[PDB]
């Protein structure tokens, strides 16, 4: 299998890496493991202006005030259990958000703050019939309402919630109150069932208290029952949020219609659906096991045809110390990270099932040493029924001496492993910044990108509407619109010239500069920087972008095109002249 | 033969550090060479969610008032030198967007100082004194502006409209002096003695040469002015009625010249012709006669002007006598022999061109290993090309820069790797592995957080041991140690509206056990490495219980390393 991508050769897969604590999404080529693009999401990006432009801040809403995010879980939308290449979704634990990225323009186009929750961590997509819902875990128990009167996690109104976001509208669909808390989550291959691990069944805040129970659980959601209750209006609302809220807690030992609690040891973490649709597989973490939940036994479980919730477990292989996460080659094998043993263990799922029934069989096929302390891992197309068993990435936390020293901070070691055969083979150590934690791969033919924006693209449609109120045709106009103490500059740009090369304002004026790149050639990006005003953005071919700033300094102030666009790139400059406040009314 | 191993397999280490400009994104990146893998990101002019740079009090103190800016535009990274060789102390980098120079300490891989250059706009070209050491950082301000720039005069041809050449004291990161010039400044470099520096310039254009010794003598005697509210000594290096300054000479060079590169034997300032398909070679050994008025014509210091190809932009050196120049239009790197060019300029029939290698596509800068030092080793070359076209998978409307690694160890250049990079790094610098010595554990006395140690002292806090909440009006100062997997303060209570500062000291002593600190839904994030103190300030404007958690994976029980901030309603 081709391991190295030479000058002139192209990668075979796209890889979408979480940006970890840094807050972006990164596009890599696989197997070269080189970063091809950065997609700003929860970070403020100086290069493109994401977080500074009006278009990006409009998408971020009120959360545009935050300069940080904490990503972990990137996933690609699906149709009939295969990637369809339309959207990527990612979580923000730091400020409780979910973001959607459009894979044709490789930009975040929608973002939502999940109401009435703290810390959006685990995130996974419905597989079948398509990604109608984005499922997202809120990790931490909070009071409801969280108004400062009650702080006790054991109060009857202190809880966290499972969250479902409409993937296409990026509005909330519903929320399910659960017992305990939520860690990771996955979905079945029918649309009926989703599942989440819980590590805090104790609802504690101290470390010992969170580890008290021998078993926490994976909570299983009957989404069909949830949708039925919403359509019937059997729900409540919290605060000023109109999101339907359903109660999935046990009340005095009796189950709700919406949930079932399957005892699983211990502080389990990973929650992974096998590519054949047979199992929710939970990684035991503090327990040296994984637990295998038979999805075809869930209808019976929710119908009361089983006596004990444990009866849906058909395997609990002992695997090694600190199992965290599992992935699949599509050949019947599972691959699980062992954080403490520092390995990836390859095991046969159907043989583990037989061992649970008492048959002595060695389901463990191979243990590969990794370097070191692996968290999550990802096999190519593992979240689809097209799981191809070619590439595996294990994302290890402590890189130690695997790379040159670079001061007190260390990179994550994202190691590429060849799993096309019976023997796992380590082929590449990829260092990455701010702990990506997890990633997702797609074949080259599953991603189709645009090189030239459409003029009606929704990403800047609000800006087009603003332009229209000023009577502006953005494709042609080079005009300075004045409006009180607001100035709206509209210009085309075509390398190597700004359509407006100078304009004059009053000190204190609020200046909006809107640029429409009317070059129609691939890869002629322009930039726009106003010197010493903290203003910077990118404008790709046929895009409109805009940015607003206060002309708070009198005098002449240069602006320039930041992105190398033309042999005369260095002459693509202009001047803003700011008349001093003392020559104007006060 | 060019035969070097290009593959760094698992368990093997790179041979060089590469320091990449972060381009329009504003950071510095540390790469391993020859793998071309990114080992680390160093935040500088960007705000980094991961480490908290731009949010923490320590970082905002370094940035000063410019902490209000969330952007930067980097191009020119360079490493400090002693006796013409890299000494591993500091990296310096420019910010064209908000007119800054930043210093990175290579032992901790953090920006530790930053200056806004006064009375200029757009710090672009930047390079370091070589000899006897990097006393000065030299920085070009690109754009001509009025002086003062108070909105009375906007005319760029006015007598008081100009730009200036800037010298920053490398060790103090305070301004040393500024020299007014004629024209706009592009790129700059320094000689191997400390007397001379030079910059490409325009409005045939020129390479202006600076007699730094003469500038220093005038500062010592007090023959300077100051501008506005900056105490920086300002010297006038302009021509006046055809009469030369004592500080400058203008050497005519065609045409809109761009790169300005000192050969590693110290013989030449080489200016890349750009619009002229040439480079111009200025003989540094003739500059003293030039300034002494002993030459008849400024063009007499030009000892070579080889024709190389269309659009020469930048030049580097293998230490074997060859120069390598990017041809932007022809889209190549051309290898040529400098002494043969000098003889050709005299009329000898000698072909100084050795090889042209196609690169992909439109190269700007290039960099050979140790090229800025008299130890230039002729092993690796990186050419940084702007239009990557079909060399990588398509990724939407934006495109990566193509930073191509070329083996120059033998007679023939060989292209070995295409490295895609984000936001047009533009230029880079390499150092031998043994030229860089980094700390894995912080020193408790490090100046990076010494202002925070000082704050702790006024509160009576021993940062190494204490877990205490200090109340001070509507200000709350939490101090805590952290040791995986537990925050030393796991809960604290404040009043809605309080201004909370959380100072965390990581007292783990094992390498690479970093902790984080994130306050959910408050925009608060930072990293604390072993034996570091880091602090962050935010207002508790929302009543109720608000979780904080450790963001950096520190322990098997990392997920459980959490705490609770309780906010009582107003
Ligand atoms: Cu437009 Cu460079
Ligand atoms: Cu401390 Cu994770
Ligand atoms: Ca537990
Ligand atoms: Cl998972
Ligand atoms: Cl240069
Ligand atoms: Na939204
Ligand atoms: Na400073
Ligand atoms: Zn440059």
């Amino acid at each position: 299998q081709k391991i190295h991508v030479g000058p002139g050769e192209l990668d075979d897969y796209y890889g979408f890496w979480s940006g970890g604590h840094q807050g972006e999404v990164r596009v890599l080529g696989v197997p070269s493991m080189r970063e091809l693009m950065r997609i700003p999401v929860f970070n403020v990006d100086s290069a493109t202006g994401w977080g500074l432009t009006n278009e990006s801040r409009h998408i971020m809403g009120d959360s545009a005030k935050f300069l940080n995010g904490d990503c972990a879980h990137p996933h690609i939308s699906m149709t009939d259990g295969k990637y369809d290449g339309k959207y990527l979704f990612i979580n923000d634990k730091a400020n409780s958000r979910v973001a959607r990225i459009r894979l044709d323009i490789m930009k975040c186009d929608k973002m939502i703050t999940v109401p009435n929750v703290q810390a959006i961590h685990g995130l996974r997509l419905q597989k079948v019939p398509h990604t109608k819902y984005v499922f997202a875990n809120a990790e931490f128990i909070i009071p409801h309402p969280n108004d400062g009167k009650v702080f006790d996690l054991q109060d009857e109104n202190s809880y966290t919630m499972y969250n479902a976001i409409d993937a296409e509208t990026m509005e909330m669909a519903f929320q399910v109150i659960v017992d305990g808390n939520l860690d990771n989550t996955d979905a079945d291959y029918t649309g009926r069932f989703a599942a989440a691990t819980c590590y805090n069944s104790e609802k504690a805040f101290d470390l010992g208290g969170m580890m008290r129970n021998e078993r926490d659980w994976v909570v299983v959601f009957d989404i069909h029952a949830v949708e039925a209750a919403v359509k019937a209006g059997d729900f409540i609302t919290l605060g000023d949020s109109k999101t339907p809220v359903l109660d999935g807690r046990k009340k005095d030992g009796k189950d709700s219609k919406f949930t079932r609690y399957v005892p699983v040891p211990k502080n389990p973490h990973g929650c992974n659906t096998s590519s054949d649709g047979k199992y929710f597989i939970a990684a035991g973490k503090l327990s040296p096991t994984c637990s295998m939940i038979a999805i075809d036994k869930l209808p019976d479980l929710f119908a009361g045809k089983l006596a004990d919730p444990r009866d849906v477990i058909v395997g609990e292989p002992e695997l090694g110390l600190g199992p965290l996460h599992t992935t699949f080659d599509g050949r019947g094998n599972a691959y699980t990270t062992l954080f403490i043993d520092s390995q990836v263990v390859k095991w046969n799922m159907e043989e583990a099932v037989r061992a649970y029934k008492g048959e002595k069989v060695n389901y463990i096929k191979q243990k590969l040493d990794v370097h070191y302390q692996p968290g999550h891992l990802h096999a190519s197309l593992c979240e689809t029924n097209e799981a191809d068993g070619k590439w595996l990435v294990a994302l290890s936390k402590f890189s130690k001496d695997r790379f040159l020293p670079v001061g007190p901070l260390h990179p994550e070691n994202d190691q590429l492993i060849d799993i096309s055969g019976d023997e796992m083979k380590l082929v590449h150590d990829g260092p990455t910044f701010a702990e990506p934690h997890d990633c997702i791969m797609a074949r080259r033919d599953q991603i189709k990108t645009k090189k030239i924006w459409d003029r009606n693209d929704p990403f800047f449609a609000p800006t087009v509407e603003m332009a229209k109120k000023d009577g502006i045709n953005l494709d042609t106009d080079n005009k300075v619109i004045r409006d009180g103490n607001k100035v709206r500059v509209y210009m085309t740009s075509m390398a190597p010239a700004f359509g407006v090369q100078e304009f004059t304002v009053k000190q204190g004026d609020e200046v909006t500069v809107t640029i429409t790149n009317i070059d129609q050639i691939e890869d002629v990006s322009h930039g726009f920087v106003v010197v010493n005003h903290g203003v910077s953005m990118e404008i790709s071919p046929q895009q409109t972008s805009s940015i607003t700033f206060v002309a708070d300094k009198p005098g002449l102030h240069w602006y320039y095109c930041s992105w190398f666009c033309h042999a005369l790139h260095m002459e693509m400059v202009g001047r803003m002249m700011v008349e001093p406040a003392w020559s104007h009314p006060q």
